[PDB]
């Protein structure tokens, strides 16, 4: 596997996590670890790079709030633009799946 | 804005092209025609773009090329290419279950 497909898959995952509601970097990593039965351990540095780009693109926004130990935490939200990006990304992967399915079928024929 | 980033599209193009070669050795004009048909005309691949992609995949040992029986130049997935496609498809299925599990845990919390 090359960086690009892993990175593409991570991006798809992060958008689907943020779709569910506001979140923070360490909480996202925890949830993805749990949803992967412990196998996918995303690195916070990867999220920082991704979230920087998405914030610039207008796909996510952020705000500050409290956290439990008494400090301050940056929270992230999928914007309206970001919800459309999420839909297009999901649509695009489904179109790619269909192209390959059709390739395999036109072959058998 | 909201449109699909070019990095993700490049990943989708590579995935399509490697699946075309997994299905059988092929030449550039034939790959373009088959992808055009399989996408019902919505994906017309550019020959120069394929050469960029094929140059890197050959450098990485994922594909190779050879002459057919004007001879056409055929491209083939290498033995390493076939393995890397097995790995790629495995993660694809795993990512989909992870998203399903995230969705499923979301519904439970509600
Ligand atoms: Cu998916």
């Amino acid at each position: 596997i090359p960086k690009e497909m892993l990175r593409a898959q991570t991006n798809a995952i992060l958008l689907n996590v943020l779709k569910q509601g506001d979140n923070y970097v360490y909480g996202i990593i925890k949830q993805v670890k749990e949803a992967s039965n412990g196998e996918m351990e995303l690195n916070e540095a990867t999220l920082y790079t991704i979230f920087k780009r998405l914030e610039k693109d207008g796909i996510i926004s952020s705000y500050w709030g409290d956290e439990s130990q008494g400090g301050r935490r940056k929270y992230y939200r999928l914007t309206e633009i970001g919800h459309e990006n999420m839909r297009l990304v999901s649509e695009s992967w489904s179109r790619v799946d269909k192209i390959i399915e059709n390739l395999e079928a036109n072959k058998k024929s």
